[PDB]
Order: C-alpha cells, then sequence, then structure tokens
C-alpha cells in the first residue's frame, strides 16, 4: 500500500446554468461526506465564485484554466490571483481541449503551472494522447514530452504535494470508449516510473495519478482496483447523480 | 449630421478583484456622465454577474470573450448562453490580445459573433493592425481582411444594429503611442467606405465605428472631433476614475 488518498474531481466543462448548477450541488451536498476521498469541482469562470459559497469546505471547486500573471493586458483572462479572491484554490490546466482546439503550448502550460504554483495553488495538469498518436505508436512519445514540460515549470521540489495528474487519452474523452483497466494501468504504471526516473522516487510514490476518459458508474470500480490509478476526473457523467456513486469508486 | 449614438466602453482587461471592482464601480455609479452616451463595461469572467448586478441598467457589462456553440465539452470556455444567465448582454470578440497571444483566427472570430448574435447579444468586433503591418504599408488590406471575416458571420443584414466596431492599432495599445486624431478619422473613414459598399449605405451609415488604444483623459476630446470616429474602447484608463472623463469627451 501506498500513502496516495485516493482524488475525484468532475469537470463539467462549458455547461451550466444558475438553475442547472443549484440542483447538481444539492445532489453533491445531499450525499453523506466520505473523509476518504478527495473531490473536486471545476466548473465555469462565471459561476466559480457562486459554486464555492454553495458548496461545504469539503469539496474543492477549480477553475477550468487560467494564465500566468496575476494583473495585465490579456483581454478574456483569469488569474490565479483572481480565482483565490473567488474563494477557490485549484484550477486544472492544460487539459486535451486547451491544447488540441485552442492550441496551447506544452511551453505555456508549463508557465502556467510555475504561475499558479508561485501563488499557493493547487494544479491539475492533464496529459495524454490523441487516437491518430495512439494508431501510430505514440502513447509513451507523447506522455513523457507532456510531462518534461510539467516538470520544467515546478517551482520547487516541495510543491510537486500540490500537484495531481490527470492521464486522459484523447480517444477517450466523449466517445464513450473508456480505456480498459489494464490499458490505463500500463499507462499510469509508465507514468510512475517516469516520474522516478526523472524527478524523484518520493514524488513518484505520493503523486496521485488520475484517469480520465469515458468514466462511467459501471466503469469506475475496476479501474479503481488498479494499483497506479489514485481516482478520475469525469467529464460528462460530473453533470449527473451518478457523479456519486464514481466518488465511491474505491 | 450623422444618427449614430456616440459609444465609449471599458475593457477592464485581465484587472480586478472584488475590493477594486467595488471602488471602481462607485466612481462611475455616482458619477452621472452623458446620457448621450452609451457605457459599457467588459469585466473579467469570475465578476461578471457581480458587476451585472451592482451597476445601472444605464449601463452595458459584456465579456471579455466567448465561444461558438452553446455549451459542450470545451474546458476553460464561456458561451453567449452563460453571459445571457448572468444577466449581461454584450461580449467584445477579435479583441487584438485574443488574435495575437491567443491564437484566435479570422474564422474563428466570424464564427463567434455568428454564434453570439444568433443568440441574442450584441458584440464589439475588434479589428487593428501591429507596428509592423503599419510599416509594411498593409493596414487597408490587415483591416479589410478582418472586416470581410466578421462580415461572413453576420447572421443576416438586420444583424448589424447590434454590432459596434472598435479599431484598435496594436501599436497604440497600452503604450502611450495614441493614434493623432486624423490617423483615426482615416482608418475609421476607409473602414465605413469598406462597409458602405459590401454591405449596405444603411449599415455603413449607422454604424459606430469606435478607436481605442491609449485613449485617456488628456487626448479624447480631439479623437472624439473626427466625423467618423463614433467613441472609444478604453483599456487602462477604464480602471482610473478618468474614465468617467473619456465618457464625457463627446
Amino acid at each position: 500500500a501506498s500513502n496516495r488518498k485516493f482524488f475525484v474531481g468532475g469537470n463539467w466543462k462549458m455547461n451550466g446554468s444558475k438553475e442547472s448548477n443549484q440542483k447538481l450541488l444539492k445532489t453533491l451536498s445531499d450525499a453523506k461526506p466520505d473523509a476518504n476521498t478527495e473531490i473536486l469541482v471545476a466548473v465555469p469562470f462565471v459561476y466559480l465564485k457562486d459554486v464555492r459559497e454553495h458548496l461545504d469546505k469539503r469539496f474543492h471547486v477549480a477553475a477550468q484554466n487560467c494564465y500566468k500573471v496575476a494583473s495585465g493586458a490579456f483581454t478574456g483572462e483569469i488569474s490565479p490571483a483572481m480565482i483565490r479572491d473567488c474563494g477557490c484554490e485549484w484550477v486544472i490546466l492544460g487539459h486535451s481541449e486547451r491544447r488540441h482546439i485552442f492550441g496551447e503550448s506544452d511551453e505555456l502550460i508549463g508557465e502556467k503551472v510555475n504561475h499558479a504554483l508561485t501563488c499557493g495553488l493547487k494544479v491539475v495538469p492533464c496529459i495524454g494522447e490523441k487516437l491518430d498518436e495512439r494508431e501510430a505508436g505514440k502513447t509513451e512519445q507523447v506522455c513523457f514530452r507532456q510531462l518534461d514540460a510539467i516538470k520544467k515549470g515546478i517551482p520547487k521540489a516541495e510543491d510537486w504535494s500540490r500537484v495531481v495528474i490527470a492521464y486522459e487519452p484523447v480517444w477517450a474523452i466523449g466517445t464513450g470508449k473508456t480505456a480498459s483497466p489494464e490499458q490505463a494501468q500500463e499507462v499510469h504504471h509508465a507514468v510512475r516510473q517516469w516520474l522516478e526516473k526523472n524527478v524523484s522516487q518520493a514524488v513518484a510514490s505520493s503523486l496521485r495519478i488520475t484517469y480520465g476518459g469515458s468514466v462511467t458508474a459501471a466503469n469506475c470500480k475496476e479501474l479503481a482496483k488498479k494499483p497506479d490509478v489514485d481516482g478520475f476526473l469525469v467529464g460528462g457523467a460530473s453533470l449527473k447523480p451518478e457523479f456519486v456513486d464514481i466518488c465511491n469508486a474505491n
């Protein structure tokens, strides 16, 4: 056994309204507390303050992105300073959609990580390969490059305690084609040893590597059983009552 | 001799905090700038609902950006549906920072305009040239390409009544390098002639084409005197109390 506490994230992505959210959050507060699972929701900026004040401090409330300075001439960007000013402590960075769709460079994710961590936030950097990269056998090549650019952004060694990595194969996002427990175990295993070789045994030992990619109430329990899977980043199912089931996957 | 109402918008960019927001809005709330001016304020997403909630219906409140679909798997994006949900009806689109730092194409700005107008919002699409395209003599070619891709996203001619153009030369943004009154008038005039030929005479004569880029209380009146400059998009000076004086420039 390791010292890794199970971590469940719910990424709402671009979904939500006053009326939709208030019902969702009630469901969430309705479930009994579980001191054994770290639970995060990542909500749209326009709701970020409002969600935070409608959920007990037990649950982490995250922004879905941020930028890399506190203030400045960046029309339409949000800083860690503004996230904290909204009562919040978490941010998701380098989600596949920001990298592939909005084109954000491995380098830019690096700088955002650096800045977020220097401002005392906790981060969830995402990695993973596209379908075309998996058909071409570049899964390992992709994850390694992405992870190298993440460590390059880490202010100090100790700040790894405020990082949770999520591996999300892009072919598994939205597609209903969840990685098998063996497929995910294979990548998570390779991530943890890469952290051993490229970072530090102590960092590899304590880091929660979470799986993302069509996580449902029907598949979460088999994935959570695997020894290198420390949790999930849930997309679609984060908006439904079953999210509660998925929080109870371990 | 025109029918066009004076328009002054304040783009706060990536600046704001609940504390400094209350201070700004008080200066603006307590004062009484000309009822002959449309006053717009474009705020960070995290504080959008609160600013609309605490600012008179005298004022417009805008998002600084949005995406081109109503809901979806676009981590980090805010839709027109969520902006309306927050009580707000305006969006800045194609700001220079959004085109040149964050990689938004002309085709993307066009499609965002399409989706925002379809959803009922009013839009402030932004066009202008960098210090190098001006030094290359391509101001016109650049602004025209920008204009054509905005026209392509107008779902029908009637929608231009919910459009205000902002011309902001990138070489004037946050530098103190204000366009001269004659440099603004010349570009605005040519933009209006482009409109006149490619859309309507009805659309050209009614459209506010506004200037931004180092607008301050000290230079606004000479720019506002020019007949095809119909107001402003103010950045830096929108955070200062002199924003009220720029609201009174006509």
